[PDB]
């Protein structure tokens, strides 16, 4: 279980730490333009190993991805507060290509996990750039928000989060949405739970989603950047892949008809194991919610068209 | 987190051991009419603690339930061939009564976790005999079979069990049933799953439910008794209660209108915590499954009324 | 990580349950003369799997040990004399080792049958396997409990409590008080600094630890949860290649001045058996204790074959 | 189990993250000059909670230390003169400890800021708290990394590797090689039976552990994951009342021949602070090392005031 991390910034670095404290993977190679930073990170991270399970951590080069089972791409230049997102995508595409090409050439044949924002778009870019099978290229999608969303519903309703089933689908970002109609707690629909427990106000639920959806913006405002949350979810996804888990997570997967969408990566439940996506789940959507999914995909699709 | 286990037999003993190895509970008082066995089981289990989290395990008497947080009743009389299931209830009631009363006398005011068979019947009995609130008396119901049911579906569809939602409800036993219409994988129904994945055959799925439900029978015929599965299920429930989790489990809960049922304990998904049942989930059912529920519940009510009637009048 | 369990009695059964709950090994083949019991036991156990990590459990035959990584021998019937107990278990041991060896099994042997030290020496001779591929539970259990009790009494996390009970597991085993320490401080020195701790308490403690099994048997009819858990830990150290230090039954090639017999002492064990046998410096008295324990054992070993 | 972290820099921030992933404590209030950063940090960390055990994390003020069970001080700037660094951190410390004590805090102090030993003594002086209710990370991390390295070299599970790096955390800390042992066998004795392990590789290993922090700072700019992880483990020993043995910064009352200074030495810590200061048997040279580190420490500690 060898992982090659690409991007030793706030997200990549925190991600490796999470992997270390949580005991996921056996070998982690850190790659970043700035070599010295990663060498230091490797030594520092390694000094924490005596408190967790063993691991081998080192500053690596794209060539070291040859026998890697999972490549995590975090390195993604942030949008300047005064530029087209298209530019953000045009600058990250160059950053991206300079990463995928050299990684492919190493002989790497494992799973790609894209976390760089905008993720859905960059997952399509990675796929197109690598020429890898659709199921071997994945994006963090809306797994982090779905997790938080479930956790918040759980706290409000007071039921163990493990029994709260809800999904946030679409392009991870401003257009993502909650599948309220299908969301349920232990088998009972949120709708039925409210009818049965009026104290759980419908308006508060709605704001909660909004708070989950806008949180990354808020954090960047206060702290300047977001990383702990994304880093933890990135680790979980990494765990499901490496441990051939067959877990169901809302990832950025390749659309081929599901929800009627085609030729794009967007967020939807999916089964993921050591060989990438096994299944792409189509959750019964309300026609209204199908519009949501529709809007979200068209906006994302246009940008994808232009960029290329 | 103090636990008082009544019945140090195969189930009871296995349960304690599970609690020990899994690190659930801080204290475990073992109670059984046979004192020396509980004393040796206490010492024996304590030699395992160095390989797990600490715990205080000792031989106990009902009076020790005074400050307990949980009382686990596994003490039950086996059904020998040739006796009405009515007799099996009659003698188990006598037993239950010899346990409930003294525990209630100690001042115990925690939660009751009934595991004896028939569990639903013995749960309602414990509830009635103790006088405890309906939500402070729970049966292990169909939690084990549901957990085993899910893992098997998981293995067949090859999807992590955590994302496999399926319930087996009704009276734990020969007439419990799987709510196939509502069961789903990560949000996608079993029916829909079979449509997209034809390799997943329906006869195998239904046979698997039968193999699950009949598993206890086969275990007894080959080995004489069953304890590892239920013991492990019991410890999970115990953890849900003691750690105040608000976990959803198909347990034996008091029916007060749900499923059109009233005044009996029967299996159905419920939310449980340190104060007992918090919520009873009403999973949408098919007219038939609903009928199954009604039937499973009528026969249930019949045996209670018979057992309690005989016990109310003939006891001396 | 495939394990073959020979003996589905109270110990074997508990052992597997421990393995199931603790998540050790991915496959357990249970082997016992009573097929039905092993069959129902495998089904009961498997129902416990949804609450733990996955594993494959089934009623096996010695031949299933062909591709097994670990073979644990618990078999053996519990008013008997020990000499005539040893004899009926050497015979049983033979009926197990031979066929397991013929299946091609080139893994590790972990003997738990009693007397362990004697029967462990028997497995070695009966299988031919290298002195380091045949291991006995030794005194790992008693030491684990001995350390735990010192920790409670002393009120310091047991992980830092270092003590060993060595020699033949049983009546003649003894504690190495001289080398035993807390955080690195000898027990002796700890007692000086803290008089609240009494030698009478410490001395009776070892005794209680040592004769515990005797009482559990008297009270409950048999002991199994303790050794089961200890076997499970040993099983883990082997299957996961931990190179852990445990007082196991190891072959004597000079240590403590002993030779050609298995006996209890700290050793490093991993996926490939015992990696190292550790010699703890002993006190003259302690050397005697070890000496006396070994001679008493060696005689019984000598007359057995 | 509530905690008040003072300092939301790379170390405190990472500390909080570790605490969150490892699920230690149920409440963490992050206190730092820059509020918005501690505010956006708490939101960010709270988004990770769904993947771990529950916790209540928030931006706090010194006043929130009132009911706190433990306060962790990581504030303190990272050219520089050993003297100047101490003198300005002593100032920072004063602007923190005072206000925290004013809140009503009657819990434990865990000092992580460097130079840790000196800043720990300062915390004791400034807080007026009991000697046992003021703790410094001391050499716990280096000792932990030191043991792990010896284990990888000797190929024996680290839990069985007992070694101690003592003295003032810094350039003057030294390894107690004489007492260091593996499963009860001495490093010196271990080497004898294992030629391939050379005292040359062993001395260089320690030196790497000691000056590693320095290499990390040059390469990356700062060091935080090692210290943060270690802080979280000490925090766990305290919040869970473990009575764990860790080389911490503790008040010397004659032990080792030292008096009236905090310095690195094995100790038992729990919910109520330091239970015991362990005095490990030092060689003449190892004893000289302790004196040298302490006298030099004492010097810098005096001038500082």
């Amino acid at each position: 279980q060898k992982v090659i991390l690409v991007g030793d910034g706030a997200v990549g670095s925190s991600y490796a730490y999470a992997m270390v404290l949580q005991g996921i993977a056996q070998e982690i190679g850190i790659v970043d333009i700035f070599k010295d930073k990663t060498k230091g990170d490797a030594i520092d991270l390694s000094n924490a190993l005596p408190f967790t399970s063993p691991k081998k951590i080192y500053s690596a080069e794209y060539s070291d991805a040859k026998d890697a089972d999972l490549v995590v791409i975090t390195a993604g230049a942030p949008q300047k507060p005064g530029e087209t997102r298209l530019d953000l995508v045009n600058k990250n595409l160059k950053i991206l290509k300079s990463i995928v090409d050299p990684i492919v050439d190493s002989g790497f044949n494992g799973i790609f996990l894209v976390a760089a924002n905008p993720v859905d778009i960059l997952t399509y870019a990675t796929w197109k750039l690598s020429g890898f099978p659709k199921n071997r290229v994945v994006g963090s999608g809306t797994s982090l928000d779905t997790a938080r969303f479930r956790q918040s519903i759980a706290e409000m309703v007071n039921v163990d989060a493990r029994s709260v089933h809800a999904y946030i689908m679409g392009e991870h970002g401003d257009t993502e949405f909650p599948v309220w109609s299908h969301a349920n707690i232990g088998g009972v629909t949120i709708a039925e739970w409210v009818k049965a427990h009026p104290e759980i106000k419908e308006d508060k639920l709605v704001k909660m989603f909004e708070d989950v959806r806008d949180a990354a913006y808020e954090i960047i405002k206060l702290k300047g950047a977001t990383f702990y949350g994304i880093a933890t979810a990135l680790a979980r996804i990494s765990k499901a892949i490496l441990n051939d888990e067959n877990a169901v997570l809302p990832l950025s997967v390749y659309m081929d008809g599901q929800y009627g969408l085609n030729d794009i990566y967007i967020g939807t439940p999916a089964v993921i194991n050591r060989n990438g996506i096994q299944n792409i789940l189509e959750i019964p959507l309300t026609d209204h919610e199908e519009e949501s999914m529709q809007k979200s995909a068209s906006q994302l699709k246009k940008v994808l068209t232009d960029a290329f």
